[PDB]
């Protein structure tokens, strides 16, 4: 007998789901059966155990029926969902050292509590709050520890933005960087071509310590289905769009001190594009992006908390010129990939800043338009897509859809992770 | 169905056994069946789960066959032994905040990981390294947390000695003191009449927050059996005792900065007692207690690492005048109790300083001789036992044995703990 | 020669001033000359050194010209203002362990760096972020440490509200509680009769370890001057009050998870008081206290960020019935004291909940009206002040003003602190 | 005016002096005048401020008259010695996070408390216990922080030995590694050619972030003076050497878990060298290196706590064949350099393992004999020096002395540090 266990240590995805990490666990479970089958062929019966911190039932994103739905899903295939002790209220999902330390201690605990039940463990840790688990396991776990293979992912402190990471983030990510040159069994999962190179030069990570975990979408999921032109209009009707104009649309987290999504940038570009209406959908009401649109005097449609069903309609209409992604340094943003796959039959084309993963998702100009991160060049970016014949429009639209089939199919890509890890499990 | 679980969170007793905590777990398991039976009568099927930190197989006191013997013992009655992630080498058994914090996080984890399996949990935590578990559980564990009843024991930072506790010890014991006035479900286990009063006045612990866990011996164990006068002489023969003299004997940890066992005190008393030979058995060779005996010019027998089989012979001989216990402030020392029960048919009588639990174990003079902690009064203490007729000698020897039957029978006393906790479990 | 130094370790008051602690430092400096003179008479030349954490010039409450004005004020009398290393951005003023630990290390540093320059030091520490300084100084500072006398003040973790203090707050305040029974030189400054009793029963603080620091106002300051009836009307004109009605007014921090100021309570009482208009002035715009006033259907005047000049006018008008203070458990709220002294010639009377210091500032009914913290009894409280003849109104108004002269004169009260500390400095 | 300050943040050297760091401060002060003069020529009046943690007067290495002698030395040239708050007893000199964190907070405090007094600061930090000071200063110190230039030195966690650095050491050294690619003003001082390359590949330190601080001796000091052949014999007489034999000598810290000095290696080589007597001088009595010499049956002279005056005599005698240095991975050991300079007229030659700085101090075979770290090759190393004519002996002895004049003159080398730092101070 050789049972294999995949321990997903994730800061959200069962009790709460704001986004990002949450979505990765969403897609994770829906593909467990395919991985069970595929890994069966290599001779492993795979159990999934998922670890997530205790939350208090009053937290942003808390859904108790999603919690039970996730708990029975893993029970039914011989796994388990284990709520983990961090050191908090339970109402944040983040914090500092105490949290990162309690949570990484008991995550390492879960990884050993199931390295005894099993014959091998691939422990996928994500976020600085779980960066201390690989060294915690390899230092003290003894023979249980040689069974585990660690792939830590989802973020390592960098200098690529103006924000200086907190001392706690620096400390945690400093550990895994150390334990990758101390241990066979410690690797980093890169979510993109960008973070692949960045993390190897910033941290002195050995070349073989890097294992692929490239960000992606579930192409064949229900939410990415192609809509027809009135289901388009029904959902767009409530959003109060202006009766005339073409649209450039963006969505994601609101802009904050650490994180700059390029919303103000397009509002300033629009000052100089006669028939364009920016449509910016933030996760919370942003009063300043209005005050800016008022100052700059550009007609903007600003919306809050919009369902991906009403956005995937927006991205599909014949009135939508482009979807715009202008983050400061996005390590693994997937919203651009969703925009190219949801506009395969009809839609916007993708404009992407020249900063993070953004250029590799648009294949450096072949599947999208890349602009520098300034108002004059984003105005030019919008103009260039306008100066596109009906035929160059849909050959680039086809090439984008062809890109998410080729490099960003989640099915394809978490098998790439799993197989890369299971190879290292030999002997 | 109502299964009950007892989680013993202890810093030693399975992989290593130096002493103190180790011995408490020794006696703990040998009485599990009696508690299972007794608690059955109250309507609870009781599982035992034991938590202890990962050690590296090179640590002082590490015995791998004791580890498996303890692991199969709990497996065989439906429990488990869970090795816990602290944050260390694994070669100390103590440390500072990081250790106390990792270990108390994953101890709280174990307590919740088994509060889900069960209907009620009495979690016995011991030492500052597990003081943060009660608040960790009650703060974040939600409904799982109302199932648990916490009794933290074995030591709370005090001012009764000249040593100032480390800042980490102050921090940990500061938590439990807080959570006892925050929560129904948090209590302190006092191991003695002394620490009972001390901890209630030092920490502002509510009167009902105190639950009994009074230190004790397993009377009917094999090691406390009464020996006959040549098995006495065989074991004493190798120890190189002087051919003439009567003995005053002491044993325990060597004297150190935080801890003062009163060894130097008796050596100085002996300066003024003509027929007395101090016999001091430390756990390591003490070169200074020799240099002192050389300075003071008293004939002393100093021994290292001696088996309780050779000490229980020493305490039983007709040449042994007294066993002496002169600790600075002993909260729960049990070596005095072992000395009175091992000398029931014949032996030494007990001299005890006026400081810690020492006076309550000798019943304030009725089962032993109490002295102040100075050389002149310990010399007087030895003299007084000499000035004891053959008849007052054995009526006090009988009264001591009667004391360990009445107040320090481990059987009797961990039932006292268990029943006190299970009562609080109502509703 | 015997120079004495007062080290004020405070989390705000020079670079930033939100409120509370800030105001205490405001009043602190304006009375330094009086203390220098008064302490001169006892034979001490007193220097003031003030310690406050580094802030980044973008923080809420940052005023660089107040920083220089405070820096030259202390330079000019032979003291100094020392910006202290905490471990942060510098943009919060609070945080967790890392902050509390860096800031208390370097606060203890400052206290020793000036215990060498001087002959005695009274170090007034305030907030959990400086609770670890007394033990840090007394443990390691040696002979420098016997020169210092510590009075830690401004807050100790309690259970009197529904909020459970963070683990870091519990840890810090757990230290000072320990060091008060370890050391002569460690005391707690109680800011009120309430926190005096609360802290002695919660923490097992020795009776002599408690030293007075009772909260207060600077009576004779410019802002508390009695206004005349049109300067009243000028400032009230912009605030958009309704042309008919009598007023019940409240102000302070907005209501939050840890802190409940009783704003919603009065809005619910007003449902049943025909001629009353609640006027609630929060520090930020509160959208929920509007939605509540809309639900409850009561006419409320809600205002943001209002200057004490426009509030002291509101409290003085003949149309103002009462000022209301309904905090959950206010340890040292001073806004009630400002309301009684600013309405000596004419104004509101004070309604106070039965919870914190609130009852002792209104002398248990003799200088104000005390109500239970529920909507029906606050409605009754308002009614009772209405049922007050013109003559019982102004005899209670006189008795209140007489109370702040007798017990809450800041001049009188920080001399009470200083003298209580300097007495302990003998020998 | 442009005053410059050098802040030496060092864990020992004033109150205690065990060795290593202590000696570096010894040599540091004796050369302050030369640096003051030399830096004067570049236009800087230089003050020296030294920071060291509070110790308790009972600590190993505590010398109060060395403390005052160091305190008046810096006072007399316009500097100061500042005792720093760490978070301890004060009786260790090392510890874990709490210590490293308190000590680095108040070290950063001292660096800013004197960046205000001055126009520029070169802050030399040493050891993991001061690694967090550069980021602490550059993050929060604002304009004061642009004045400081940081050179952290003396050790960065590595994997070159079998020992795994503590998690606290990994955390601290992880900070400085981050802040060197975040900041102009953060550099690493390499003490050797070895650690220069090691640290740049382990930590991804930018090439320009590396500044020289190469370890060295004060050639012209009193202790390195050439002795004549009876002052040789007087000091060797008490040491109980055997009347016949040639000597191979080693000294330094005793061998421990983290640190392996190669003592057992030579004892095993001696098994196969007929006329050789190993003379090993440890800092404490080593009972195991005797038991080994007894097992291996080799005549060894083992000595404790020997004064450099009796060792520099041993290294100078005609009966001394070689001095041996066989550390596992010595980053900056200077005892080899002392051995080559103290045997310029007559002495031993130097045998050096192939591991750390050891090969670069013997210039790869030109100034010494390099061996692999095994008993058979150390036996060969001793043989090869025997197979050396009287003339190849003293041409290699001359080339060694020529090496410490050329690369390891402390005078020359701390000027190299100072000048490298002051160049970066431009603008």
């Amino acid at each position: 007998g050789r049972a294999l266990a995949f321990v997903w240590l994730m800061v959200e995805g069962a009790q709460v789901a704001a986004g990002g990490v949450a979505g990765y666990v969403r897609n994770l479970l829906d593909e467990q059966d395919a991985l069970r089958d595929h890994l069966a062929e290599r001779g492993w019966s795979v159990e999934f155990v998922l670890g997530e911190p205790f939350y208090d039932p009053g937290a942003p994103g808390y859904d108790e029926e999603r919690w039970r739905r996730v708990r029975e899903h893993l029970a039914a295939r011989g796994g388990r969902a284990v709520r983990l002790v961090s050191d908090s209220d339970g109402l944040d999902g983040w914090g500092e050292e105490r949290f990162f330390h309690a949570l990484s201690a008991t995550g390492a605990q879960l990884v050993l509590d199931t390295a005894e039940r099993c014959d091998a463990v691939v422990a996928v840790s994500g976020t600085s709050a779980f960066a201390r688990v690989p060294g915690m396991v390899q230092r003290q776990g003894g023979e249980l520890a040689a069974k585990v293979l660690h792939v830590h992912t989802f973020g390592l402190a960098t200098h690529d933005t103006a924000h200086v990471p907190s001392p706690a983030e620096i400390a945690a990510d400093g550990d895994v960087a150390f334990w990758t040159r101390q241990s066979d069994r410690v690797s980093v999962g890169y979510i993109s071509r960008y973070t692949a190179e960045l993390y190897a030069r910033t941290y002195a990570i050995p070349a073989a310590a890097l294992l692929p975990n490239r960000s992606a979408i579930p192409r064949h999921a229900p939410r990415f289905g192609v809509l027809t032109e009135e289901r388009i209009n029904e959902r767009i009707a409530g959003l109060g769009l202006p009766a005339e104009g073409e649209f450039v649309v963006m969505w994601g987290r609101n802009s904050a001190p650490g994180l700059d999504k390029g919303y103000h940038l397009l509002l300033e570009a629009a000052r100089d594009l006669p028939g364009v209406v920016p449509v910016i959908a933030t996760r919370r009401p942003d009063p300043g992006l209005r005050r800016l649109a008022d100052r700059y005097a550009v007609p903007a449609v600003l919306l809050d908390d919009q369902p991906f069903t009403h956005l995937s309609a927006l991205l599909q209409s014949p009135r939508t010129l482009a979807a715009a992604f202008l983050g400061e340094a996005e390590p693994g943003a997937v919203s651009p990939m969703e925009a190219m796959w949801v506009a395969r039959e009809s839609g916007a084309l993708v404009i992407a800043a020249d900063t993070g993963n953004l250029p590799e998702v648009v294949d450096d100009g072949a599947a999208g338009i890349v602009t520098r991160r300034t108002a004059a060049d984003v105005a030019d970016a919008v103009r260039r897509v306008r100066k596109l014949t009906a035929d160059e429009r849909r050959r680039m639209r086809a090439a984008a859809a062809a890109r998410v089939r080729a490099r960003f199919d989640f099915a394809a890509n978490v098998r790439e992770l799993a197989d890369a890890a299971v190879d290292r499990l030999a002997e």
